[PDB]
């Protein structure tokens, strides 16, 4: 086996020019690749080049029109800059944002196809702008284009229209772009977990509530695991992982599986206020590796804790790499919302799936 691994300087370019200390920091990339370094897990790996998306690739999963709104940003003088990035929920641009997107998006794409084709077994990539608030038709939550939906699609253009994907997004935030482009698709399953506070936690919206299973086709094959009333950590997402991620996606026998890798779950992350732990994010990984034949894809999306996310992303790597996993403590009681948010998924989805029955 061998593990992939992409980054490139050139997304640090992406910037917030009104408020330099916003979290969704240029260095989060650069800091998560140099533990690498300092871990030497770096060398372990096959690096795989970024490249440009192309724009009929962003079409796979966007309107035309909100392509080209986002491509009219790269020249646009600053005043311009502030006012198309105000008309948008939490996004700023700078001239370079088009091209980070394209970028982050085209990495992506290249560690796919290195998996697809059997040049690796499972790679990661270091990417930003994030992607998984993005619509169809809007961008939203730091996000421009939607890199691991467009990665599904872009799979499935080399493979097969039905290849089986399965996308498990673990940031702490709900992935309203990825639910809403697959919603009525049965060929990619989607597994959210995130916190959810009964719409007090951002994006805002009972669309992240575990009673939207899917639309026509598509029932069964959106799973939401909403947080409420609690802190946290890495008994309650493995509990979430025994109970549901894991029978579900076993049962959808998923051919390929992308990682929605943000890690503000993670201990000490501002915006996420939860307390995954890097053992945690390792433990999921390990988890992730024995679907699909190991064929595991992990994109980063957000996670705001500098020392945390580098920490975290790559203990995930060294899982990949096949690394020992973590022992940890599966008897440790739950939060008691916890346990009423699992029942709450299992009764919304026993209905399709025969392994929750
Ligand atoms: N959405 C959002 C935007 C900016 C933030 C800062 C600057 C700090 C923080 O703790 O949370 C934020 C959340
Ligand atoms: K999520
Ligand atoms: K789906
Ligand atoms: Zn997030």
């Amino acid at each position: 086996p061998i593990t992939g691994l992409v980054y490139d300087q050139r997304m640090m370019l992406h910037h917030n020019m009104w408020d330099s200390h916003h979290p969704e920091l240029p260095q989060r990339i650069s800091r998560i690749f140099s533990r690498h370094e300092e871990l030497r897990l770096l060398s372990r790996c096959h690096r795989i080049p970024a490249r440009l998306a192309t724009e009929e690739e962003l079409a796979l999963c966007h309107s035309s029109k909100h392509i080209s709104i986002i491509k009219s940003s790269e020249h646009m003088k600053p005043r311009d800059l502030n006012r198309l990035g105000d008309e948008y929920n939490s996004i700023f641009i700078s001239n370079e944002s088009y091209t980070c997107a394209l970028l982050a998006a085209g990495s992506c794409f290249n560690s796919a196809q290195a998996i697809l084709t059997g040049q690796v077994r499972n790679a990661v990539a270091i990417v930003r702008p994030p992607g998984h608030a993005a619509e169809k038709d809007t961008a939203c939550g730091f996000c421009f284009f939607n890199t691991a939906a467009l990665t599904a699609r872009y799979a499935q253009s080399i493979t097969r229209e039905s290849l089986r994907v399965l996308i498990v997004d673990w940031d702490v935030h709900h992935g309203n772009g990825t639910q809403h482009i697959f919603e009525e698709d049965d060929s990619v399953l989607y597994i959210s977990l995130h916190r959810y506070e009964d719409g007090a936690f951002f994006p805002n919206s009972e669309d992240a509530n575990y009673d939207k299973v899917g639309l026509g086709k598509g029932r069964g094959y959106n799973v939401n695991i909403p947080w409420n009333g609690g802190k946290m950590g890495d008994p309650e997402y493995m509990a979430a992982f025994h109970h549901l991620v894991m029978p579900i996606a076993r049962e959808f026998a998923p051919e390929l599986v992308l990682v929605s890798a943000g890690f503000d779950a993670a201990r000490g992350d501002p915006l996420g206020g939860f307390q995954v732990t890097p053992e945690g994010y390792a433990h999921l990984t390990h988890q992730l590796m024995s679907l699909a034949a190991g064929r595991v894809l992990i994109i980063l999306e957000g996670g705001y804790n500098l020392t945390s996310i580098s920490e975290s992303m790559s203990m995930c790597t060294s899982m990949l790499l096949g690394d020992s996993p973590p022992s940890l403590d599966h008897l440790t009681p739950l939060k008691t919302s916890a346990t009423v948010s699992i029942n709450n998924v299992l009764r919304a989805h026993a209905p399709f799936w025969s392994s929750l029955r």
